[PDB]
């Protein structure tokens, strides 16, 4: 099993007492270690690692935070054993838990402020238990607090009374014990009179818990407040014994100070302030913890102050909130900026230079220097090239330098090194950087001769830099010289050098020494996850941690049986995340730990080792890098080496010399003499052949036989490998338009020889399914199609096509029988699409299709039918299919039946009239069937259709037996409709749609807007190709870094004109969150002044011009950022939050861009509360029809100016713009499988392209732009400008693409002329 | 070191590497700099640098595909107001004008009448300030 | 079986188009100083610089292939890392560096460090290359 041992393990690691997290942990280790092919079976056979792995990594993640250190390292073994799971694969979505996020936002007088206190002081009575001199003070404190509010618990509903209900009434038993037990007060203060006026930083202040207890102090003797001053005398003095409460009431305390006082006590609490983050650290824990409680003291104030001016929206109240908020502006931001970042405070450094740029206007480009400083501390790549694209000056050399280390060019690096060592030649920061990239390069012998020179000259330097010798040492197996480095210098705790460390010991066969390093090194790697996995998307931003510890497990496997391996190499190497940081240290230790025990045929392994290296840094572009590996990865695989020095020219560009060298290769392994039978051999040979019939296909030289023939030398060679008949179906596919004249008449046995080895291919593999399945079927059914065409026409070649139609009906069965249901699931859509064929054996085969995968998956098969079985011809067509699928199995009539009137309930509900005006109808009364229904307890489970249950999973490359079958898409909690809440939402927003709530098997509730007048076919197939990009963009590493994604909700239409869709929850249209902060402004535009400013479509773009330029944008500040700046308080979810959204809009961009997706106003675009990550709605305008309304769509996409405002101060340039490059570079690596599903979508003949006539045959209905459509959107996947106008140009680069396509979109010449519900204003 | 010849070259090197838009940026970004508009390079070798630069912005707008005709010849025609006496700048206005002359007349010899005299006149002028493309005027 | 005797003779007459020649006309994958002479003839000095490390790796006693490393470091501008990598060469073997003195003077009076120049000249008498005498020049 391991499934059942792996739950009750997760909930054991998540007990209180730690020793049963301890030995859970333990056992944990060792069971990960004897299952581990059971677990990299979990990991690999399917694109996504099974639910069970991706729960255990998040439990382990967060396990790795706990207090006690041996269960630390013990999560951290455990991942290690684990591997490093490609952040791609695992599913992090489950855990978005509020965590962090509780309740008690903002707190002043209430007893939940009370109950905090009481609390902390509750840990303080335990606290005071200690040694007695804090019995004193903590007794007196918990009294005087029990007294001042209701202290019992009386039956009348008392404040204090339910705040006694509040108390977790072991503590509130604690309140109780001594309710009224006066333990004599001290009763003594100090009156501050001659105290240290800078009182930080001298004689009473100079320590954290003495300066934060003077400075309370001073504070308790100046707040006014009858109330606020009782509890802080309270408190007064353990306040002496306590740092934590001092902690908490003195961001209470500043806000009483400052609700009204002298000015000059105002100026006093200023001073100290300024005092603080004014100082300097070094010109020691004190600096530290000032600061930060002086951010918890004006985060408190400035958080007090929003609540407060939302009280007052909705007097003494007006005072005191100026007040507290003209004390938040005296100071000043940049102050706070520079403060945090010497904190080490990074996001909070952003927030408050942002702030500082924005509100107090400044030219950004005075602080550029500053700004990229920032961003290349919080290593994010993105705001450095955005930094390095704002600024007008000519770089200095320093900001050359760090814009190169971060962008991550070594060469260009090493020059910038080379030229700073000549200009300032005893900085040793310039030798480290040279050192790295002579590392980097591979150079190992140079770097070890260039730190000995640097050495002779400079002898204080080689010990920094000794890192790099003794990693140059070890990666050369040189363990002499490992050794006299590492005794020379035992300061140096740098990875490489702890590895050294470890590798030595094992070569001198040291076991206790090995073991001990060993832990060190764990617990060191540990440390940052630690810190990392208190985040959102915590596994991809520590995951060079995880992927050191992976390193560290393999080490320590490979090692024990040298002192006194199982583990699969192969597929521990494959799980990892395709990038060269990810798996380049892998490869690398791992040819140390070849070299360390010497078994017969590792001479072969390293060189495949390094064979791995470089098809990593190739597919990476580390052309160099890659180029040594072929260098170091001497032969025995000498057929290997001549295919990937082909690749590596190839991806040069030189694709003829590729293919020089490979015939070469392919001559000098695989002569002609002898048939290479020899398995692994065969599998090389069929590979050469491979990439030479492609690379003569991309050759002018070639004839097409002579590339057709070595396609079928490669699928007779392998004849069950899917490339090889892939590659051959679609070359066919290629010369087949050219060959028969692209008159299908006599593309028939052509047309068969494509499909029968499209299904061949799908036998074998799933890598190609979605170029595949949908050409496949396409040309079957268009031949069917043609044939009955020619069949009514009577030309005497339609019997030649009824014969050639027969034989391509033989090929589609024996590829129905052969192929597995979840194939054709992947299909499934374009299948029903369709099912009105007029051919009516092409139907019979259609429907054998249907019917096998609605057996195999009858809930997602009927979800996608109850569209068509509502709808003449359809209606027909569907219900034979469902006959059929009853009569071949009869358990599927009652589930069938009950889905029916489900479904049918549920068109009632969208289309019932509500009754008048009124937000609610209840379930109870209005419906009483639909709940009755459901109610049954005969009633069949039917499946809620979320995405996840409908999109499939498919199986992975390396999964032999996974695939074609025992292979289940679908993994994952499937919740079945248990019943309905009873309220029912009326919606004034999108056209009057119910929102009824769904009650899952789980407990959970889904909400499910009913929308009516709506056709939601095309919204349906598009959040299928939505999903395929998310697949693309899961797999890719930089995609994945950045975390790109489109958030695609669930669209089910039920009838042609109903649908349900599933709810979005925590958004808001652009438009409603704009003009809620307009209003609370008071900066707003009623309809009439917008109705004045409005001119006719006649008007001349001059006027248009001065109009938007002049009225509407006046009108309409920036003030986007105050939506972050409010939604989001802590600086690391603004941060995160605030990346997320320019991501999200970047990728949502790009692809509405490819798609032509128009009609992009306020409501269609919502932003999520708690990501801040953008969603957009309402896809019914696609492939360019804005252009067609009468006032037409001219701007790619949206990005107006207050969009660009909430992107920050950079705007459009750094994170949106380098995510807008990822997604276009991605989207055009990707172009034929999405080409291929977007070409079965345009051709699809249900999506209603033209809304019905009037007057009221083929349910299909032929989309007439289809061919437009296509070419077009090939072209912008191409980077194709439409926008010739008289000239004639080359495909823009993806760079030069989205900056035409960003000034398109911003230009105000373009928005002005847009219709005004677009809102380009706003 | 008195350097938008530094901007002119670091375009020219990026153009050689293939990067056609980043020259381009980088030309329009110290071209922003160092001839700012509101003063005039009436001077010696800076008036040079500001036409070599301006024929290069033109180019690399030829080659790019989003800008449309008339903004190309407006460069080209401010090269040659910047630069009467240089060769390129007549050369390459009159090799744009030829090459959309074409497309702007529907390949019909009768509308090209115009168009032939303004292209002829500047390979003419082109020739009389230098011989370096002879080959391609004079015929 | 006579390439390697046909690709010294071109790559000592100077012609890279016949070492080019032989390079393609190679059945046998090529050895590492076929490789180093395939591209010390036609200068690629990356391709070259890698080649030089790796037979550094494979050989170490053998100064060719550090004259190989700090040319080829010369040729692309790296001045101070040649005479680091030189002072290194020096450091753990000396015999090597009145050989590779010659770099090292020419990154000095390319440096423009005259000091440095004078040092490593009065360090040296044997070498007559275009470098030393170019910097003996230079600091008369
Ligand atoms: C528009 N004309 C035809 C049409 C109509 C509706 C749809 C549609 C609706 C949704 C969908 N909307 C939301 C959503 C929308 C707005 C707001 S709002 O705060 O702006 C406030 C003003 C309501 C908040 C949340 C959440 N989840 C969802 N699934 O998806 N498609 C498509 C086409
Ligand atoms: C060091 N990395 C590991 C490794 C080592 C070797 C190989 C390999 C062998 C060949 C090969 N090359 C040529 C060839 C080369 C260059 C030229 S040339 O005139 O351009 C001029 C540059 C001389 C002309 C012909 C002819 N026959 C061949 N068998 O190609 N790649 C692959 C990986």
């Amino acid at each position: 099993d391991l499934q059942t041992t792996l739950q009750l393990s997760m909930k054991a690691i998540q007990h209180e007492n730690v020793d049963v997290r301890i030995h859970a942990l333990t056992s944990l280790k060792e069971t990960l270690y004897k299952n581990q092919e059971k677990l990299i079976k979990y990991a690999t056979d399917s694109e996504t690692v099974e639910p069970i792995i991706s729960q255990l990594v998040t439990v382990l993640l967060k396990g790795c935070q706990d207090a006690n250190s041996q269960a630390r390292l013990l999560c951290g073994e455990c991942l290690g054993e684990l591997g490093a799971i490609d952040p791609g694969r695992l599913d992090f979505s489950t855990t978005e838990t509020q965590g962090k996020d509780f309740t008690f936002v903002t707190g002043v007088e209430d007893s939940s402020f009370a109950y905090g206190l009481l609390m902390e002081l509750t840990r303080a009575y335990l606290a005071y238990a200690d040694n007695s001199r804090a019995q004193d003070s903590a007794a007196y404190a918990i009294q005087e607090l029990l007294s001042i509010y209701d202290c019992r618990e009386m039956e009348t509903n008392g404040p204090g009374h339910q705040l006694w209900r509040r108390f977790p009434e072991h503590v509130r038993e604690i309140l109780e014990p001594h309710l009224n037990t006066r333990y004599k007060s001290s009763q003594k203060s100090t009156d501050w009179s001659g105290v240290k006026k800078p009182i930080y930083l001298s004689k009473l202040g100079s320590n954290f818990a003495e300066w934060s207890a003077s400075w309370a102090g001073y504070l308790i003797t100046k707040v006014r407040h009858d109330l606020a001053s009782k509890i802080f005398t309270c408190c007064s003095i353990m306040m002496k014994h306590d740092f934590k409460v001092t902690i908490y009431l003195l961001p209470h305390i500043l806000v009483y100070v400052l609700l009204g006082c002298n000015q000059e006590d105002q100026q006093e609490v200023y001073a100290e302030i300024m005092a603080v983050l004014k100082h300097d650290d070094q010109h020691s824990d004190l600096c530290q913890l000032s600061t930060q409680t002086v951010f918890s003291m004006l985060d408190h104030l400035t958080q007090w102050a929003r609540h407060k001016f939302q009280a007052l929206k909705a007097t003494v109240d007006y005072e005191d909130y100026q007040s507290v908020t003209r004390f938040l502006d005296l100071i000043p931001q940049d102050t706070l900026a520079v403060a945090s970042f010497r904190s080490k405070a990074y996001t909070r450094a952003v927030m408050h230079f942002e702030s500082f740029i924005t509100e107090k206007k400044q030219n950004i480009q005075e602080h550029l220097g500053f700004l990229q400083k920032l961003y290349a501390a919080m290593h994010e790549p993105d705001g450095v090239a955005g930094v390095s694209a704002i600024r007008k000056a000519e770089p200095s050399l320093k900001e050359q330098i760090l814009e190169h280390e971060s962008l991550g060019l070594l060469r260009d690096a090493t020059a910038c090194y080379d030229r700073a060592i000549q200009l300032e030649p005893d900085q040793i920061i310039h030798y480290h950087g040279v050192v790295k990239s002579m590392l980097g390069l591979g150079q190992l012998s140079t770097v070890i001769t260039q730190v000995n020179g640097v050495h002779a000259n400079r002898s204080e330097w080689t010990d920094e830099l000794n890192t790099y010798r003794v990693e140059a040492a070890w990666k050369l197996s040189q363990w002499d010289l490992v050794e006299n480095y590492l005794a020379a210098d035992g300061k140096s705790t740098t990875w490489s050098v702890r590895l050294g460390q470890l590798l030595l010991s094992a070569k001198k066969r040291d076991i206790t020494a090995f073991y001990d390093s060993l832990k060190l090194v764990r617990a060191e790697q540990i440390v940052p996850l630690s810190a990392a996995s208190f985040e959102r998307g915590s596994y991809q931003r520590g995951y060079e941690y995880i992927v050191r510890l992976h390193m560290l497990c393999e080490l320590e496997h490979s090692i024990k049986p040298l002192f006194q391996d199982s583990l699969n190499w192969v597929a521990r190497l494959e799980m990892t995340q395709n990038s060269y940081r990810a798996k380049e240290p892998i490869l690398a230790l791992r040819r140390a730990l070849l070299s360390l025990n010497k078994r017969p045929d590792y001479n072969e392994m390293v060189g495949e080792c390094w064979l791995q290296s470089a098809r990593v840094a190739r597919k990476a572009g580390h052309h160099q890098t890659a180029y040594n590996a072929l260098l170091n990865a001497g032969e025995s695989r000498l057929a290997e080496l001549y295919v990937e020095r082909a690749k590596w020219l190839w991806s040069k560009g030189d694709v003829h010399q590729a293919l020089i060298v490979l015939q070469k290769g392919v001559e000098l392994c695989f002569p002609e003499n002898e048939t290479p039978p020899e398995g692994k051999n065969m599998l090389i040979h069929g590979r050469a052949m491979l990439l030479v019939g492609r690379f003569m296909e991309e050759t002018a030289n070639f004839e097409s036989n002579a590339i057709m023939k070595k396609y079928k030398d490669v699928t007779a060679c392998l004849p069950e490998w899917e490339d090889g008949h892939f590659y051959l179906a679609k070359y066919y596919d290629k010369l087949m338009p050219m060959v028969t004249d692209n008159k299908m008449e006599k593309q028939g046995d052509l047309i068969r020889y494509i499909v029968l080895h499209f299904g061949r291919s799908l036998q074998y593999g799933n890598q190609f399914i979605y170029q595949s399945m949908p050409r496949m079927l396409t040309l079957w059914l268009d031949y069917g199609t043609k044939a009955y065409e020619w069949e009514k026409a009577g030309r005497s070649d339609r019997v030649q096509m009824r014969n050639d139609l027969g034989k391509i009906n033989k090929v589609i069965t024996e590829h129905t029988n052969y192929l597995a249901p979840y194939q054709f699931l992947t299909a499934f859509s374009q299948l029903i699409s369709r099912i009105c064929h007029s051919h009516d054996e092409v139907f019979v085969v259609l429907m054998e299709i249907i019917a096998k995968v609605f057996l195999a998956y009858p809930q997602q098969a009927m979800w996608m039918m109850t569209a068509v079985s509502k709808s003449p011809m359809r209606v027909n067509r569907c219900k034979e299919i469902l006959n059929k699928a009853i009569h071949m199995k009869k358990s599927l009539e009652k589930f069938v039946g009950d889905a029916t009137r489900l479904t049918d309930k549920l068109l009632e509900l969208c289309n019932k009239p509500v009754d008048g005006s009124s937000s609610t109808l209840s379930m109870s009364t209005h419906f009483k069937m639909l709940k009755k229904l459901v109610e049954e307890a005969t009633f069949s489970e039917i499946l809620i259709p979320l995405q996840s249950v409908m999109i499939p999973t498919l199986p992975s490359i390396l999964g032999t037996h996974a695939n074609h079958a025992s292979h289940e898409p679908f993994p994952g909690h499937w919740a079945y409709i248990a019943g309905f809440d009873d309220m029912v939402e009326i919606l004034a927003s999108l056209q009057k749609p119910k929102k009824i709530s769904l009650k899952g098997s789980d407990g959970k509730f889904y909400i499910m807007m009913c929308k009516p007048k709506d056709d939601l076919r095309k919204d349906c197939r598009l959040m299928e190709f939505n999903s395929l990009i998310n697949k693309c963009l899961r797999k890719d590493a930089e995609s994945r870094r950045r975390e790109l994604h489109i958030r695609t909700y669930a669209v089910i239409p039920l009838n042609d004109e109903c649908g349900i869709i599933e709810w979005v929850n925590n958004t808001a249209g652009l438009r409603p969150i704009l003009t809620k902060l307009y209003k609370e402004k008071g900066v707003y535009m009623t309809g009439k002044e917008l109705r004045q400013c409005m001119l006719p479509k006649s008007a001349a773009l001059s006027e248009k011009l001065k109009v938007f330029r002049e009225f509407l944008l006046p009108r309409h500040p920036p003030i986007f950022h105050e939506w972050f700046l409010r939604t989001f308080p802590d600086p690391t979810s603004w941060y995160s939050s605030r990346s997320a959204y320019c991501r999200s809009t970047a990728v949502m961009s790009m692809v509405g861009y490819i798609l032509g997706l128009g009609d992009r106003h306020g409501e269609n675009i919502l932003f999520d509360s708690l990501t801040g990550e953008c969603v957009h709605v309402d896809f019914n305008c696609l492939f360019n029809k804005g252009e067609t309304f009468e006032v037409p769509e001219i701007v790619p996409f949206r990005l107006t100016h207050n969009m660009v405002n909430g992107m920050g101060p950079m705007g459009t340039e750094g994170l949106f713009r380098r995510a807008c490059e990822v997604t276009m570079r991605l989207m055009r690596d990707q172009r034929e499988p999405l080409m291929s599903v977007l070409k079965t979508f345009l051709h699809d003949p249900l999506v209603e392209w033209s809304k019905p006539v009037k007057g009221h045959e083929t349910g299909e209905v032929v989309n007439e732009k289809a061919k437009t459509h296509v070419l077009d959107i090939e072209q912008r996947l191409q980077g194709v400008i439409k926008t010739r106008n008289r000239v004639t140009g080359l495909p823009l680069s993806i760079e030069g693409h989205v900056h035409y396509l960003i000034q398109e979109a911003t230009d105000e010449n373009l928005l002005c002329q847009m219709y005004l519900g677009w809102t380009p204003y706003m």
